DNA sequence: GACCCTCCCCTTAGGGGAGGGTC
DNA sequence: GACCCTCCCCTTAGGGGAGGGTC
């Protein structure tokens, strides 16, 4: 009333702590009505006190220091508007994390679906959800040549629409009696598609299309070159033995085990095929 | 493939700026495989390529650097598990937002009230919804020594569960025929509720009640000590004028007009009383 | 003994840019 | 001509703490 707070008493006062007034002086934001000029001790009126509501509460909404002065001044008509505005400001961050939320639970169930295998390096005939992808023509690429570099492109799709990487990297062949993987080409590649946020700026050499719904015969194993070719043959085999009729390309996928450069590089790979 | 990338050919690549690249460099988060021992140049090669995906995928959570680290080495069955934790970490932030959400769009319901004042200085008499509030006894406080910091407690309480700042003081004294504010004493002060987040550890010297529903004469007006007292007079002639029957204290709200320090201080006061 | 001062140094994740030396 | 280097300086909102001088 007739004298002044000091700023151990304001703070107390005001839980805010005695540092950040300190600051909101510097940035003339919030000022000692009082500086002693001997002591250079801030000194603080009660009636002052009120402006800290406002600082508090936004400071509270997150609203950056340089825009609370912006906001001082507004009388209640123009500061209407200005929270208006924090809360479209939220509307976006939370359509941003619901976004989120809904593509992390996908990832993690893509995830399940790999730590759960049936079992590695023996061909399981199942009942598949369709992934939809995104793909584009591997232009004279097979298995030898192909390098991340390649994906460049789709994952530069993908990454504009989802803000996630494609944890895997895929690519589709013609089924044949190969006998020599020297003699395969990938048809395309492709990388799996996670949310439905429209595609911006696609472009017409990319085809937007899924693995679909239906029976496949899969195998899947961790990957070394040895074993690659001779999985595949496994597979060829397996249809031939059982007469069976497929409908598809073979499919690949390979995803890392870990990111880890401490350890050395390994990949899950699982290729399957669709079967009537 | 039998050659490097160099920092521009992995950025454009990888859309990851090239000082971005230096940075996970700096920190041996991502390194270039070579670097030339007379340039500096960093070279990298196609495979490494890969621990990217997870760089990129985490900073787009907002995972910090520093914990990416700890990431890279898990394996999936561990790194499931860092995904769950984001998970919940991100529940949390929905929740919080939720709410803020929530409360913002009463603080700005609060407001439209005031600006749509039916007219000021005059006495209305008007139906209202009930206004949550927390208050103490005012220790024999009125309208003549109370300060801001009597208030200090009631905002601490309602700022620890609504994190927003009452931007209005109430207090509530006896209807009497008053002959002169020096004759006033309130009853309690109080500050109005908004989230019903409920509030830790509140002690017993603190009542959690409300202004109910019902009908109530107010009058309202921007706020200067001459008008302060004769307006309440006015409120005390319109009820004997109607023979009109209190049910409640009369209650008081100041609220200020703006937070502006640069501008003369201003507040809004409304005076309100219950009736049959 | 307690409180307040000023003035270091520190933290995230790079972007901008200057002033080289390399492809 | 283009690309890459190292090494300034900069940004948010204070917290920690040292080394005073005040209540
Ligand atoms: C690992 O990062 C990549 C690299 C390339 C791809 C593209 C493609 N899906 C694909 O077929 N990726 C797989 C593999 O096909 C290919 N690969 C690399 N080396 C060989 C090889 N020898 C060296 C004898 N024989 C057969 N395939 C090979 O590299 C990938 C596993 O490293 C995917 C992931
Ligand atoms: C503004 O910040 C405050 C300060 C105190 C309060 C407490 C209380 N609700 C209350 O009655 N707050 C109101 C007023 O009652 C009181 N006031 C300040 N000065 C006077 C006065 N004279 C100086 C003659 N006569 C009557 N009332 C006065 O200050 C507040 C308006 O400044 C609320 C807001």
């Amino acid at each position: 009333k007739e004298s002044y707070y000091s700023i151990g008493e304001v703070s107390k006062l005001a839980n805010v702590s005695i540092k950040a007034l300190r600051y909101y002086d510097k940035i003339d934001l919030f000022k000692p009505a009082y500086v002693d000029p001997d002591t250079s001790y801030r000194y603080y009126t009660d009636s002052q006190l009120i402006h800290l509501d406002l600082i508090k509460s936004l400071k509270y909404i997150g609203t950056p220091l340089e825009e609370m002065k912006k906001a001082q001044d507004l009388e209640m008509e123009e500061l209407f508007a200005f929270y208006t505005e924090q809360e479209r400001q939220i509307r976006e961050k939370l359509d941003f994390l619901s976004a989120l939320e809904q593509t992390i639970s996908l990832v993690k169930k893509r995830m399940k679906r790999q730590m759960e295998y049936p079992a590695l390096g023996e061909v399981f005939v199942l009942d598949e959800e369709e992934i939809r992808i995104i793909q584009t023509e591997a232009e004279g690429l097979g298995p030898e040549n192909v390098l991340n570099a390649s994906y460049s492109k789709l994952k530069k799709f993908i990454e504009s629409a989802d803000g996630f990487t494609n944890n895997s990297y895929g690519a589709t062949f013609s089924f044949q009696p190969y006998t020599s993987i020297d003699e395969m080409t990938y048809r395309h590649i492709f990388t799996p598609v996670l949310t439905n946020k429209q595609i911006s700026s696609i472009t017409p050499d990319m085809e937007i299309t899924t693995i679909p719904k239906g029976r496949y015969a899969c195998i899947a194993y961790n990957f070394s070159p040895e074993h690659y070719f001779l999985n595949l043959q496994k597979l060829i085999k397996y249809i031939a033995d059982r007469q069976l009729t497929v409908v598809s390309d073979v499919y690949e996928l390979i995803i890392p085990i870990h990111y880890s450069p401490k350890k050395q590089e390994e990949y899950r790979v699982e290729m399957k095929i669709r079967i009537l």
